[PDB]
RNA sequence: GCUCGCUGGGGAUACUGCGGGCCUUGGGACCGGGAGAGGCCGGGGGUACCCCCGGGGUAGGGGUGAAAUCCUAUAAUCCCGGG
């Protein structure tokens, strides 16, 4: 009789997008991003951001009558960057505090074998 | 002395040339156990990515030094079941 879900962390250097679904991952309970609480593109991927998207979302799944979570911790991965953006361990810690019990923490950011071309061409951004 | 040479003869046989004989060191042929993303053909996979269908779920998503073009209410980003 315990209510477990699987949070889902996407994290990248624009954005941080924290979901929360049951433990089937077919059934949405609550899904916030730093857009939507913060006004200004730049902050959107920062850790404040994330922090306060990632209470809003504990707190709806908390109303919404789920005590444990298991975090998914996700950068874009493919042919984009394989590292997750500043506003995740933030998140996390935010999800831990927030009221939810935590339980598995893993990374599942798709690893390609030898997939498929990035974009820039092969001089890569000249900035 | 020069005309950078030609020609009639005699002698020598070390080297080169030519003819003959005998060798294996260079190079080839063959056998043995192994090494290698060497090449061609055939059959099975690996994640990743894109698109389409169904379910969940609402308002943003992407992108940059900052933005904007762009996608999104005909239900986008995101999660799950399939092709």
């Amino acid at each position: 009789k315990e209510k477990w879900g699987i949070a889902h962390i996407y994290s990248s250097f624009n954005n941080t997008i924290i979901h929360i679904t049951d433990i089937t991952g077919a059934e949405t309970i609550s899904r916030w991003s730093g857009g939507m609480v913060v006004k200004a593109d730049r902050d959107e991927p920062s850790p404040y951001a994330a922090m306060l998207a990632a209470r809003r979302a504990a707190e709806e799944a908390l109303e919404k009558g789920i005590v444990g979570v298991h975090i998914r911790v996700r950068a874009p991965g493919g042919s984009k960057s394989k590292t997750p953006g500043p506003g995740a361990q933030a998140a996390i810690r935010a999800l831990a505090r927030a009221g939810l019990k935590i339980g598995r923490v893993e990374d599942v950011t798709p690893i390609p074998h030898d997939g498929t071309r990035p974009k820039g061409g092969r001089r890569g951004r000249r900035v």
